[PDB]
């Protein structure tokens, strides 16, 4: 707290006057801030620093026509005057109209462009968009190139990349390079592609950067300014025309809380009750709940955003038992939806997908991701901002398309992607997807809802909605085809990209400030002074040396292997959640194994496994007899209505909830059914409570129930010996502790933030970059891909043809030159390269020897490659690299190949249709590689091999981008 202001919470007007000037603040407020800031080029001699200023004006001298807000005026401004610019934005900002001014300033004075985006189906409606609207617009991609000679290119980011390694001629007239949704360039993959292609780039290139918010921004014009010596404005906006409040949602939890306020403000109580719902651990029928009270609490539409393909249309069947829409939007739908089908053979429009999909859509449900059609996704994205679906399932990649907002953003998962980490939900990623809430007009708050599992790590929740944001990270590592690309030309090194990429330019501008934060953080630590440093750190230490130690009593007490030998109907028992909520005492009632679950949830650990039936006096919501498997049916102990009542009720508590037994027995009769039954069994209770004021006695551990354990001896051993060092404290006569902790907890965590601050600066001087291309150049001279010169031979020269594909540019360079692919067909030569060419997951049965033995010989060679590889001092294991080959879609392809039908293509494997059509648009690439390929090495026979085969790959309804000129 220290600078800062509160808005009119509802609705206000400050102001007022009569007849001549008033001040307007009608219906909007508080959206305010705006940002300007520019990077410069590094001088070469001392002589002479010019001081050149570019503050550009508000509006353009000319504006083309073009509608202009302030925000996109300036940033439109930096373009008129030509100087590179970043735009840093939500998608409500309407960036994309920069992007159509750059190109429509160099169409006026005739110059060529290159639009360039993240993935290749939204340059194809990029595409259909820029061109109807200037008409001097050709797309390239890997799969089809049309009209090239055009002036204004929208291409692959690969595309873009392969042409300046092989130094097109294109490139000498390129002014001007449009780069989309560049921020995700963090992608661990793919992000290397964007750093490989503004690298290699002509320094007289002027750039136009189109992102999402980032807090660096400045420094990545720094990285801009320096490498390729241009002055690089930056346009920043952190406002959205509708404000955001978030609401948790506890898996298993009743409700949401609001964790979030409209204006800012962070209700941790809220946050904390929310955290306490969830150490209660099927929840996929709570999305099911969800989705259908906001519809009767209005919050529509709603953006469901979840990472899998394949639950996501899960929980669009469990939401196919609802309908949204009404009889006038229920044919709507399908007469909208007709239109495609001229698009489509009738065989196509049978195809099983779209029938499934089609009455989906009549009910208002929608379904988004990469495995769908490309002209199915267009319509359910067509329905959408039409206002004909009221509710969504989208994934990550919807939030990188065009602005289609909602009124609802629900969290169904905040973990992320395999590539390499399981990762919670980064800021940056919050804030894109989030985004989506809140239409400008129509809205008055953004409803965002958030699905929470927890683990050891609560920090993780409060981080990404309550902290700031991520700084931008390079992606960039080394690769084959990049190596080889360097090592190819003379003029240019390998390391000389490693000295551009901005993975060095943050790190080495990173080191001299980040000295700094580990200094001033080291500062109040020490400028914290506690008095008696020491003993606290001894009471807290073992504070929670002892607390947690205990909780490791009750559970080897809680197993069967123990307390269950102790069951007997009667017996006295203490009941306490696994939250650690006391329900108090009880008594046994009866004890009985849970046997066969239904199916699905993995069989029962024996901790949680039994299921206790146990008197208590707690009341609440009455029923849950039948039983959620969680604890307890959802009561609440004598702290809530005690007059409203008070029962001794049999309640069926988990095995988990036991926390001690009693001495001694209630004799018990058969039934307890009604509430008279039960209540004279609880005053029976009450009675040995009035005889034992100090304690119920309780059946000793060790010794009352016979744990002899050396394990179990030790921990109860360890139990002792740390309790007498409790005792050896203020504990007793003084509870000034609280200002003692609190202040205590800042040495601690400041000790823990310095420690992430000095380990910090080690991974800014980190080598792994440099070691790894000594190591992996090591693999090139001995594959005999290069000399002991280290320059490029005939083998390193077909590994730079290959690009679609990142594992095997080597693989498929040994192969070919080993004369592999001339003893095959062309329809085998392709169904085999089908290993390569994508990740995805596929379940058929296939190990026809056929084409088992082509795969087994080059999975072979990948075990080659990796052996020499692996002990050349790089990380690969020789089984892992080995299985990153599908042989699963091997029948799948060959039988395309040969002119079968589309629809019975599908019926051969589980793969999605329209992700079948992006691997095998892929496919066709690496064939068209590969073509190229042979040419270099010499043999043309292969090069018709790879043609012959591609012509088969190539139809009518499988090439589906647009069709123009």
């Amino acid at each position: 707290i220290m600078t800062d202001a509160f808005q009119t919470a509802e609705s206000r007007e400050v102001t007022g006057a009569q007849g001549f000037a008033p001040t307007e603040g009608e219906s909007i407020v508080l959206s305010h801030n705006i940002q300007h800031q520019v990077a410069l080029p590094p001088d070469l001699d001392y002589e002479y620093i010019p001081l050149s200023e570019h503050k550009p004006p508000a509006e353009p001298a000319r504006t083309y026509s073009f509608k202009l807000d302030p925000f996109q005026a300036l940033s439109v401004a930096s373009i008129e005057r030509e100087e590179s610019v970043l735009v840093s934005a939500h998608t409500s900002a309407g960036k994309t109209v920069v992007a159509e001014y750059a190109i429509a300033q160099c169409l006026k004075k005739n110059q060529r462009v290159i639009y360039t985006s993240p993935i290749k189906a939204l340059s194809n409606q990029k595409y259909r968009d820029f061109q109807a609207e200037f008409g001097d617009v050709g797309l390239m991609t890997g799969d089809v190139t049309i009209n090239p000679t055009a002036s204004c290119l929208v291409m692959t980011t690969e595309i873009l990349r392969s042409m300046l390694y092989r130094g097109s001629e294109i490139m000498r007239e390129v002014a001007w390079v449009v780069f989309d949704e560049i921020h995700y360039m963090r992608d661990k993959i793919r992000g290397v592609v964007w750093e490989e292609t503004i690298i290699l780039l002509p320094d007289k290139v002027r750039y136009v950067f189109l992102s999402a918010t980032i807090p660096n921004a400045f420094q990545f014009a720094e990285w801009i300014a320096k490498i390729h010596r241009q002055a690089c404005h930056v346009v920043y906006t952190d406002f959205r025309p509708t404000p955001l409040q978030n609401y948790f949602f506890p898996a298993g939890g009743k409700g949401i809380l609001l964790i979030v306020d409209e204006k800012g403000n962070f209700k941790e109580n809220n946050f904390n009750q929310a955290m306490a719902m969830i150490e209660e651990k099927d929840e996929k029928a709570d999305i099911a709940k969800i989705i259908k009270m906001i519809l009767k609490k209005n919050f529509q539409p709603v953006i469901v955003f979840n990472f899998s393909k394949r639950e996501c249309e899960q929980m669009a069947l469990a939401s196919s038992s609802m309908k949204f829409n009404a009889p006038d939007e229920e044919n709507m739908v399908n007469k909208v939806f007709e239109n495609a089908l001229a698009s489509l053979s009738e065989d196509d429009k049978n195809l099983p997908q779209i029938s499934n999909i089609l009455p989906l859509l009549r009910k208002g449900i929608g379904v988004h991701h990469s495995g769908l059609l490309p002209i199915l996704k267009e319509t359910i994205e067509i329905l959408f901002q039409e206002g004909l679906i009221k509710v969504l399932f989208a994934t990550e990649t919807f939030s990188i398309g065009l602005n289609m907002p909602a009124r609802t953003v629900v969290f169904t998962q905040v973990t992320k992607w395999d590539g390499q980490q399981r990762r919670p939900l980064t800021s940056s990623e919050y804030i894109q997807m989030a985004g989506r809430a809140g239409r400008r007009g129509l809205d008055d708050r953004g409803i965002v809802i958030m699905m929470v599992d927890d683990k050891l790590e609560p920090e993780t929740a409060r981080a990404i909605v309550v902290g700031n944001q991520d700084k931008l990270n390079s992606a960039f590592h080394l690769g084959y085809n990049m190596v080889l690309n360097l090592l190819r030309i003379e003029a240019i090194s390998p390391e000389y990209m490693l000295e551009r990429c901005f993975f060095q330019f943050q790190n080495a501008a990173s080191v001299p400030q980040l000295e700094r934060e580990l200094i001033s953080l080291q500062q109040e630590r020490d400028a914290i002074i506690i008095p008696d440093e020491s003993i606290v750190k001894d009471y807290y230490g073992v504070r929670q040396q002892l607390e947690e130690y205990n909780k490791d009593m009750v559970f080897v007490i809680q197993h069967p292997q123990n307390c269950l030998g102790f069951f007997q109907e009667g017996r006295l028992i203490h009941i306490k959640s696994p939250s650690g909520v006391d329900y108090g005492w009880g008594v046994l009632i009866k004890h009985i194994q849970r046997q066969t679950p239904k199916n699905g949830q993995p069989p029962y650990p024996e901790q949680e496994s039994y299921v206790l039936d146990v008197l208590l006096k707690v009341s609440g919501d009455f029923n849950p007899k039948t039983r959620g498997e969680g604890p307890m049916p959802e009561g609440i102990m004598p702290a809530g209505k005690d007059s409203k009542n008070a029962r001794w009720e049999v309640v069926p508590c988990l095995l988990n909830c036991l926390r001690a037994l009693g001495q001694l027995r209630v004799f018990l009769p058969k039934r307890l059914e009604s509430a008279d039954e039960k209540d004279g069994v609880g005053k029976a209770v009450d009675e040995i409570s009035r005889r034992f004021p100090d304690g119920i006695p309780i059946l000793d551990p060790m010794e009352n129930m016979g744990i002899n354990d050396d394990s179990f001896k030790k921990l109860l051993r360890k139990i002792e010996v740390l309790e007498s060092r409790l005792v050896a404290n203020p504990l007793h006569n003084s509870p000034l502790l609280v200002e003692l902790w609190n202040q205590y907890s800042l040495k601690m965590q400041l000790g823990e933030q310095i420690k992430e601050k000095k380990k910090a600066i080690a991974r800014a001087h980190s080598v792994a970059q440099l070691d790894e291309l000594k190591s992996r150049k090591r693999v090139l001279r001995r594959l005999g891909f290069i000399n002991d010169a280290e320059v490029v031979q005939m083998k390193a020269r077909v590994a730079c043809e290959i690009s679609s594909t990142e594992g095997h540019e080597l693989l498929l360079a040994e192969l070919l030159f080993n004369r592999f692919f001339n003893e095959l067909s062309p329809e085998i030569c392709a169904c085999i390269l089908s290993c390569f060419i994508f990740d995805e997951k596929i379940e058929t049965q296939a190990l026809k020897e056929e084409l088992a033995k082509p795969f087994r010989e080059i999975q072979a060679q990948a075990r080659i490659i990796a052996k020499v590889s692996a002990e050349s001092k790089l990380d690969v294991n020789e089984d892992e690299y080995v299985q990153s080959l599908k042989w699963q879609l091997m029948e799948t392809v060959l039988a395309w190949a040969q002119g079968r039908p589309f629809s019975e293509i599908c019926k051969m494997t589980n793969v999605y249709e329209g992700s079948l059509i992006r691997l095998f648009r892929r496919l066709e690439e690496l064939l068209r590689q590969m073509a190229e390929a042979a040419r270099v090495m010499g043999s043309e026979e292969l090069k018709d091999k790879f043609e012959l085969s591609l012509s088969k790959i190539r139809r009518d309804i499988v090439s589906f981008n647009s069709l123009y000129l």
